[PDB]
């Protein structure tokens, strides 16, 4: 599912995302957009042959099983192909895990790189939340 922006958004903050860690909404919008274009089915492989899955882009080498990442964790405890669902239910519970694991939201480079310290509200203007 290609999620449209606010919509995306709608359903971020029903799943508790909006201040989580005290990352607002803006943050985690953002960082779908630079992680997926805001596609559920996105994947991409890792120099280190771990893949990232879904609409933010979560990883095999910690967090979900895909069956091909030698020496890797599943601290989510859910198969990679559940981070690909229209429903993001297991992509924002995942997600909780990973913003709590000390580095906050550094741990999604492209959240380091494009969205950190920019005017990340702009993400949620003109949505209806
Ligand atoms: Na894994």
């Amino acid at each position: 599912k290609v999620f449209g922006r606010c919509e995306l958004a709608a359903a971020m903050k029903r799943h508790g995302l909006d201040n989580y860690r005290g990352y607002s909404l803006g943050n985690w919008v953002c960082a779908a957009k630079f992680e997926s274009n805001f596609n559920t089915q996105a994947t991409n492989r890792n120099t280190d042959g771990s893949t990232d899955y879904g609409i933010l882009q979560i990883n095999s080498r910690w967090w979900c099983n895909d069956g091909r990442t030698p020496g890797s964790r599943n601290l989510c405890n859910i198969p990679c192909s559940a981070l690909l669902s229209s429903d993001i239910t297991a992509s924002v519970n995942c997600a909780k895990k990973i913003v709590s694991d000390g580095n906050g939201m550094n741990a999604w480079v492209a959240w380091r790189n494009r969205c950190k310290g920019t005017d990340v509200q702009a993400w949620i203007r003109g949505c209806r939340l």
